[PDB]
């Protein structure tokens, strides 16, 4: 399918594109300014809310979520777009203790989907510069580690989806999977 990601100014985000790429994924980074009528025209099956340096820069990922009916399709964040879903879904947001990236093991407490198939626990390479402190609610705790309690998380009754590490950096161990698998979701 195509798959669209909305480029919130991050490090990794050609990573997310050249991830779905080598698994013969249609996809195309765009701003995150894009007008909503333009994305709509690209027939989106999935969008992915990338990374990025900034809440303060954001674009339209919020606007999406606004839109949500228009679109209805599975979506994905990672770090800061797991972020701004959490923010806009009624979720706390804060900064961590540890702004540094580094691997992190994780415990994948529902398998659901991102994780289906994988081990139950992951090293996913992440930073906490900002974290979700609070659970929005209608969300569930999909993975957590030894002191950030929401490394992932999905809607319960839509397929929307965060992330705080980056599956698109090899670092992370089945990082391609979980791309894989949020890809599948999506169709093909
Ligand atoms: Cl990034």
């Amino acid at each position: 399918m195509m798959i669209v990601i909305m480029d919130n100014g991050g490090q990794y985000v050609h990573r997310i594109w050249r991830t779905l790429r080598y698994l013969g994924v249609e996809t195309k980074i765009i701003p995150n300014t894009t007008p909503l009528e333009e994305i709509k025209a690209m027939n989106p099956k999935g969008i992915i809310f990338s990374g990025g340096p900034s809440l303060e820069n954001t674009g339209n990922c919020e606007k999406v979520l606004e839109h949500y009916d228009e679109f209805n399709v599975p979506i994905l964040g990672i770090c800061l777009g797991h972020q701004l879903i959490a923010k806009f879904f009624g979720g706390k947001v804060g900064r961590g203790e540890k702004a540094e990236y580094s691997l992190v093991e994780i415990e994948i407490i529902d398998e659901n989907e991102i994780f289906k198939g994988l081990p139950k626990r992951l090293k996913v390479w992440e930073s906490h510069m900002d974290e979700v402190k609070e659970l929005p609610p209608k969300f569930k705790i999909l993975a957590r580690s030894e002191t950030c309690p929401i490394e992932a998380m999905k809607h319960e009754e839509l397929p929307i989806y965060g992330v705080q590490f980056h599956p698109e950096v090899a670092h992370t161990e089945k990082g391609e999977e979980i791309l894989r698998n949020f890809a599948k979701l999506c169709g093909e």
